[PDB]
């Protein structure tokens, strides 16, 4: 065979490898354009060594010759994406296993031998078709059984794997060769029961692609079930072990049931952050604040307030991430936070010791205590605040955790005690509290879409760092680890990973007892891993319950991606964006002007435009077509009569180009009109309200907003906080922005509202509008807290009173779910909805009613309504027992049959059932 050389530093290293555009896709197949009408393809390999051209500019190194093909089917169907690639076929004895142990490059000669080409080569597809199977049939981890241990972990390319073995205090006490499977490419070691509570880390020998060496260094288990401070070194457990459990555990049942889509549909979510909750709670035992234990502090504002809220309605509590996030350092003695002094800062915080700030150093004052200074001459040409919060972001407690070091351990900074097993018992302390003792269901939020870091270096790169190159998801010619996500993008398409998931799952649901799991950019994964792990889990927990969010996954080229279309009809619960947009006003993207001038349905479009809007009464009316939509579930077949007085299905409703209503069933689509990410409710009814409209009215928009999805068919979704006017003094992004930010106060003296200019570098933009409308009206204080808590528990507390505002089933929802107010003479920002319990509808389902109506008045005017005369309607009685510090309040139904509702107000009225089952409110034929 002809010596592929180098022809006859600068152009010449043109002549050497570069990039990663070659595929070797499976066993026999390799995908690489630079092969292209090439006489001369091989796929070169060096065990040890970097492949290079020698002193004599000619490539030595041993490899195996490739021939022009096309691609299969199966690798077609795989790799979608590549399947305009020009095809190589391998010879089908080739020692696959051997050359995957070190380094692969495809090189592609002229037919006098001249090299014309070399690029680097992206395993993943090829491990998947050589190991995935024998692979997937075998558990990972430390598996402790009172019989012994079998440690196993999956590391298909590494040249060499030892299982080390370290003391308490972190000296290796053994370093176990590791037992190779040639089948699956894992490694396994058995000793035993002794090795419990030990402290360990995989020390591999591995090609890493990106280094281009054979890289050594010591890794924690991918499947750790417990870790050491800071993640250092994972550890020994078996979760079964009583001594893990809080008393009673194992009898822990759910609060409230998910078994039918009825049952879901009551689902009524408050999603909550371990610090947000606790942080400034001076009620909460000083040791358990920012804890998982203070769940446990019944006598705190805190606790009281969420028992509060269970006992008005909310179902589940929804946690930002609680698996070990990497953002947040363990070690107390490295972290400073605002309630401590300002010198313990600049001793753990270089940055301040360095900047601006560092006079403060040696003062006797606390961050807090500067913080609270620095408020007065605060603006946004000095927002001095956010300028020391930025410094003291980087060394505190805080961060919401989208950043995955460990899959299945609990968080541990969370802990009173970081160090081992400790954290367990704890994390299942407040799971058992929150279900037991605040009877609300638990939900964790789960981030498989990325992982913290990859690459041979970084210390929170493990899984990247075990299987180079195979759980990151690649560009297909660079071969860079993406981040469209944000960081290092994570391959859910990739056999192993989907396993790593389904495991991951498995451990929350039966270990820790979660009643369901939110999926971070759900987009990003394959629609068919999202339901084959939902099979996976079911069959641990039949009524266990997924759903998640994204909408910007660029991923379809590869795989049919868990999209709100694709998911229709599946049972896989999405978050709906439509109803969101069309309450809040605007989108997420919006910046400078557009945030006041884009108004929502639940703040005044068109009905009470402020001095900058131009929203038109044809483009108000279309969000309540939106916002009626989302109130019947947001279905792809539900029929309404829009604006126009067309006759419209929900998949006809447009949404900025696409299909408003996508579901099936209302189960399907989680309806919220604020949560963790982008600005609160509040921060944007204070960007879009009207000058005139005052605080009072400003409170009844917030409950106004709230009700389209307390009231709506949709599962409820909710941010910590709503209940109580919550701000983040217009911080669009606060994941980093601190206790200062993120601020949530149970003794209700204030909502955190102007509190200091957010972060100048993602907010600087808003500085000018926000500016100007800051100061609009006076920033609420415990009378609107406590007014709109009340508004808040009315509306769940009417969800959670008849089954007819949760049917579950979207055929029954179009048989008995229709609107008022419809059309082109409709009286803009009423939005009237009809449920039918009537001998139409079928079965009775509320024995106490016939019927109930559901009038929404998101206006300044008085709303007078005709269209149930003669029908004997009744104001609910929990509204009527609110009296004036109800929604409904000033809510007049005449002898006439007629209502009038006030400005911004809120009224269910109900049909009460007599003898038998009465006429009811039946759907009108379209
Ligand atoms: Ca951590
Ligand atoms: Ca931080
Ligand atoms: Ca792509
Ligand atoms: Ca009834």
């Amino acid at each position: 065979d002809v010596v592929v050389r180098l022809p006859d530093d600068a152009f010449r290293a043109a002549f050497g490898v570069a990039l990663a555009d070659a595929h070797w896709v499976d066993k026999t197949t390799l995908l690489w354009p630079g092969g292209e009408n090439k006489p001369i393809v091989r796929l070169y390999y060096s065990h040890s060594s970097k492949v290079a051209a020698d002193s004599n500019g000619e490539f030595s190194d041993k490899y195996v010759k490739l021939t022009p093909t096309t691609v299969n089917q199966q690798v077609s169907m795989r790799f979608p994406h590549l399947a305009s690639y020009p095809a190589f076929k391998l010879p089908d004895d080739v020692n696959v296993d051997e050359l995957l142990q070190g380094e692969t490059v495809a090189i592609a000669a002229e037919s006098d031998g001249i090299l014309s080409s070399a690029t680097q080569v992206q395993t993943a597809g090829v491990l998947d078709d050589t190991y995935a199977a024998a692979a997937e049939a075998l558990s990972y981890g430390a598996q402790l059984t009172d019989s012994g241990v079998t440690f196993r972990v999956w590391a298909p390319t590494a040249q060499q794997v030892e299982l080390v073995i370290y003391s308490a205090d972190k000296k290796v006490i053994a370093s176990h060769p590791m037992t190779r499977d040639s089948a699956s490419g894992a490694w396994s070691w058995q000793g035993g029961s002794d090795l419990k509570g030990a402290f360990y880390r995989y020390a591999m020998t591995v090609y890493h692609p990106q280094s281009r060496k054979v890289e050594q260094y010591e890794v924690t288990d991918p499947y750790a079930h417990s870790l050491s401070t800071n993640s250092e070194y994972s550890q020994v457990v078996d979760l079964n072990d009583s001594a893990l459990k809080p008393e009673g555990w194992d009898g822990l049942t759910m609060p409230h049931a998910q078994k039918t889509k009825a049952d879901l549909a009551k689902m009524t979510i408050h999603e909550s952050h371990i610090r947000d909750l606790s942080a400034w709670d001076q009620t909460v035992p000083a040791e358990l604040r920012g804890k998982y234990l203070a769940l446990t502090a019944q006598e705190s504002n805190m606790v009281q307030h969420l028992k509060q809220l269970s006992a008005s309605g909310v179902t589940h509590i929804e946690l930002l991430p609680v698996f070990d996030l990497a953002t947040v350092n363990e070690f107390s003695d490295k972290v400073a936070d605002i309630q401590q002094p300002f010198s313990r800062l600049c001793e753990v915080n270089s940055a301040v010791k360095s900047s601006e700030f560092a006079g403060y150093c040696d003062s006797g004052s606390t961050v807090e205590e500067v913080l609270t200074q620095l408020k007065q001459n605060d603006s946004k040409d000095n927002p001095q605040v956010q300028a020391l919060n930025t410094l003291v972001a980087q060394t505190d407690s805080y961060n919401w955790g989208y950043d995955p070091f460990h899959y299945t351990v609990p968080e541990g900074s969370y802990a009173t005690d970081p160090e081992g097993t400790a954290r367990i018992k704890e994390f299942r302390t407040m799971i058992q509290a929150i279900k037991q003792d605040l009877g609300m269901n638990v939900i964790m939020d789960v981030v498989y879409n990325h992982t913290n870091a990859a690459g041979p270096t970084d210390r929170t790169s493990v899984l990247d760092k075990i299987v180079p190159w195979y759980y990151q998801r690649l560009n297909e010619t660079t071969g860079s680890v993406e981040s469209a996500t944000c960081c290092s993008d994570s391959a859910p398409e990739h056999r192993m990973f989907a396993k790593l998931i389904a495991d991951s799952l498995a451990v929350w649901t039966t270990d820790y007892k979660i009643d369901g799991f939110r999926f971070d950019l759900m987009l990003y994964h394959p629609k068919a891993q999202i339901l084959s792990a939902w099979e996976r889990i079911k069959a641990l927990n039949p009524d266990i319950y997924f759903f998640g969010e994204g909408w910007d996954s660029n991923q379809s080229d590869r795989f049919e991606i868990a999209s709100q279309i694709n998911l229709k009809g599946t049972g896989i619960g999405t978050f709906s964006d439509r109803l969101r947009d069309a309450v809040r006003g605007g989108g997420p993207f919006d910046s400078g002007d557009a945030l006041r001038q884009n108004q929502g349905v639940g703040s005044g479009a068109g009905v009470l435009p402020n001095e900058l809007t131009t929203l038109s009464d044809d483009q108000a009316r279309h969000l309540a077509d939106l916002t009626r939509l989302g109130m019947a579930g947001n279905l792809a077949d539900f029929v309404l009569i829009d604006k126009d007085g067309a006759v419209k299905r929900g998949s006809e409703i447009d949404y900025n180009g696409a299909p408003g209503g996508y579901a099936a069933d209302p189960t399907e689509v989680v309806n919220y009109v604020s949560k963790h990410d982008n600005q609160t409710l509040w921060d944007m009814i204070s960007y879009k309200a009207a000058q005139e409209a005052d605080l009072d009215t400003r409170v009844r928009m917030q409950a106004v907003s709230l009700a389209t999805v307390m009231l709506g068919q949709g599962i409820a979704f909710d941010q910590q906080g709503s209940e109580l006017l919550r701000s983040k003094s217009f911080t669009r992004d606060s994941y980093d922005s601190g206790d200062w930010f993120n601020r949530v106060d149970y003794s209700l003296q204030d909502n955190n509202y102007n509190v200091g200019m957010p972060r100048s570098s993602d907010d600087g933009s808003n500085y000018d509008i926000i500016a100007r409308v800051k100061d609009a009206v006076a920033t609420p204080g415990e009378t609107e807290l406590k007014q709109m808590t009340a508004f808040y528990q009315e509306l769940t507390a009417l969800r959670k009173s008849s089954p007819l505002f949760t049917l579950g089933d979207g055929a029954t929802v179009m048989k008995r779910v229709d609107f008022r107010n419809t059309g082109a003479d409709q009286q803009t920002g009423l939005l009237v909805m009809t449920i039918d319990d009537g001998m139409q509808a079928g079965a009775s389902l509320d024995s106490r009613v016939d019927g109930i109506v559901v009038a929404i008045n998101a206006a300044p005017e008085s709303r007078t309504l005709q269209d149930f005369a003669g029908t004997s309607l009744q104001l609910s009685a929990i509204q009527q027992a609110a009296g004036d510090r109800s929604l409904a309040s000033g809510v007049q139904v005449a002898a006439d049959g007629s209502v009038t509702l006030p400005a911004w107000s809120v009224a269910v009225l109900e049909l009460p059932q007599g003898e038998s089952q009465g006429a009811g409110l039946p759907v009108s034929s379209k």
